[PDB]
């Protein structure tokens, strides 16, 4: 497996970018405690997960810059931008734990949750995002991608919030939704939250990393790749309430939160009118028996049936759009991320 | 008034800047309920200052950009940028009025204060964020200053955001600050959270437009800009407490919020032992009464006399700092600043 080859060196590569973003401001001791907060923030908030946006940046790189042309210092240009997904990572999970009132992520208790942090965090995940574009500066500056790279980061950026804003005014807190959670919602939804820089921000850096930045190639990487992503939050909304948290390292919030899942669009599009009203009366709530409630109801409609068919036919999908629209790029870069999302 | 000369244009210029954030994604139609969200944010929260660091960039545009250069098309990329650093702040005070815990702001309650928006804010000033490198791209993508300023808007956000978290950390919630009440500290919170961004970005801007890029004119410049800046700062500290609310549009918690103020640095310079312990019981927590009393402290310490002694000081500093440092661009750009600032 390429992602579990590269992974030891990657995660190694972490107290270097922690170095680095330190070392850029021993010129200016008075701030000082301000770096060690950003240290802090950075150990705590961009550490734990799985690394695959990150990784597949390196994955990718390896697969589409020709060898001889992999020296050191391409490499780690390679890892750092790598790293600056995790850390565009990290901001969007610092934000989204306050907004999503959210418990536990990666298996530890969310940072805004920890004594003494509470809405201070919001400042803390903005020093994430700025990071990004301080390792771009520090390590691409010369590079002819430089601005694409720029260009890129912040466009994903942007996408990302135009996604979360959709995802929050289809789901008002205290308020029946149900007329909302339609399928056409949901899909956009998910291609600007997730899609754009969970699956196409990262292999886009790589092509451009690689000198690959026409149009079409990255068009056609993009049909892929945005097809993934979607079925990537439908796996990531079914496991937040049927997923083991052990596993997951996070608490779902999605029924409480009164969110347009793929869950309850599919509940919707299944229920009796009698199934409809138990759901009305329970969805987006906090109290735990209206939760299990509804839960019993996606149980009693086979809801998880229906995501076990769902991902085998999503998979057939995403493969034969490898099979139109991957040339001229090696298959592999596709296929390995979907080994990394599928089972 | 130069400033008051090229204000009404400014902001009728204001529903283009809207117009073109909306005209964008026309082509789009499934994201169109979050671009009215936007429309939404910006109107509420990028209108009703003074617009004095927008405005900042057009004045000093037109100082230093010889006028037979000044084409319709110029003229208005340079109001786009002042926009795009009056978004910058609006990004900055939404989040800031989440984490001070804020009532007011420019005279109308603070956005996250409205029913139905809360912590969906924090989305809300992120959105305000990347408008601005939208617009950028859109206005300026092929100006040989576009780089410079992207990189510009990036470092001064970076280093606002290490300002704002020394800030954070020289006053935490429920515990007694008073020994990290200093001038070296307060100083260096002042130059990264409120100089940088306020008084040397909106110049450099107009600088990098006008086609002056050079490191030692963008460090004179500097010196200039960032004293200003640390002035304008303590005043914004006196006018928190003795400030006219009508005036300010907005409550002023520095004393609540346990806040390395310059009122309370000042306050320590002078205090008895005994006046030491009234601060140290009362500083930093929510009864009215206990702000009271150390605003009554204050009074006994004559601190409006010593800020009334203080700013005719700083002018005179700034101004023979205009004197040493403004060649070889106009003075009347620093001047016509300072004008706005001081009285
Ligand atoms: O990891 P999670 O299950 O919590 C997912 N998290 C997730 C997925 N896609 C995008 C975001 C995201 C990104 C930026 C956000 O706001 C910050 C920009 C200000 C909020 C959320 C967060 P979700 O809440 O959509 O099920
Ligand atoms: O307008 P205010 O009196 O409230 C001043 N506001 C102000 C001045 N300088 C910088 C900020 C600022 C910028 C960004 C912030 O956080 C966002 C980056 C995430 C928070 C505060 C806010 P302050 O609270 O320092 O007296
Ligand atoms: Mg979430
Ligand atoms: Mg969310
Ligand atoms: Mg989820
Ligand atoms: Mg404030
Ligand atoms: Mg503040
Ligand atoms: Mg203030």
């Amino acid at each position: 497996d390429v992602y579990a080859q590269e992974k030891q060196d990657f995660v190694q590569h972490f107290s270097q970018i922690v170095r680095v973003l330190t070392e850029d401001e021993m010129g200016h001791p008075e701030i000082g405690d301000a770096i060690a907060r950003l240290k802090e923030v950075l150990e705590y908030n961009a550490i734990g997960g799985k690394y695959n946006r990150g990784l597949t940046v390196v994955v990718a790189f390896r697969e589409l810059v020709e060898p001889r042309k992999q020296d050191a210092d391409s490499l780690q240009r390679a890892w750092t931008v790598g790293w600056c997904v995790e850390l565009l990572q990290a901001f969007f999970l610092v934000a989204d734990d306050i907004m999503d009132s959210s418990l536990t992520r990666r298996g530890q208790i969310c940072w805004y949750q920890k004594p003494g942090v509470g809405l201070d965090a919001i400042n803390d995940a903005n020093l994430l995002e700025a990071c990004i574009y301080r390792l771009l500066k520090l390590y691409c500056r010369e590079q002819p991608y430089y601005l694409n790279l720029i260009e890129l980061f912040l466009q994903s950026s942007y996408q990302t919030e135009i996604g979360q804003t959709l995802d929050l005014l289809t789901a008002p807190q205290g308020n029946v939704d149900l007329v909302r959670f339609t399928e056409k919602r949901y899909k956009s939804i998910v291609k600007y939250k997730t899609a754009f820089y969970s699956f196409y921000l990262p292999i886009a850096a790589a092509m451009y990393m690689a000198g690959i930045d026409g149009e079409k190639e990255h068009a056609n990487a993009k049909k892929i790749l945005l097809e993934m992503g979607e079925f990537f939050q439908i796996q990531d909304d079914y496991l937040d309430l049927f997923g083991d948290p052990s596993v997951t390292g996070k608490i779902g919030t999605d029924i409480q939160d009164n969110k347009c899942s793929w869950l309850v669009v599919q509940c919707l599009q299944r229920a009796t009118p009698e199934q409809y009203q138990i759901l009305k009366e329970n969805y987006g709530q906090k109290e735990a028996e209206k939760v299990a409630r509804v839960k019993a109801l996606y149980e009693e409609l086979d809801l998880p049936a229906v995501f076990l068919q769902y991902e085998e036919d999503s998979y057939s999908h995403i493969m034969a759009l490898i099979e139109q629209y991957a040339a001229p790029l090696p298959p592999a870069v596709f296929l390995g991320l979907a080994r990394k999302i599928y089972k």
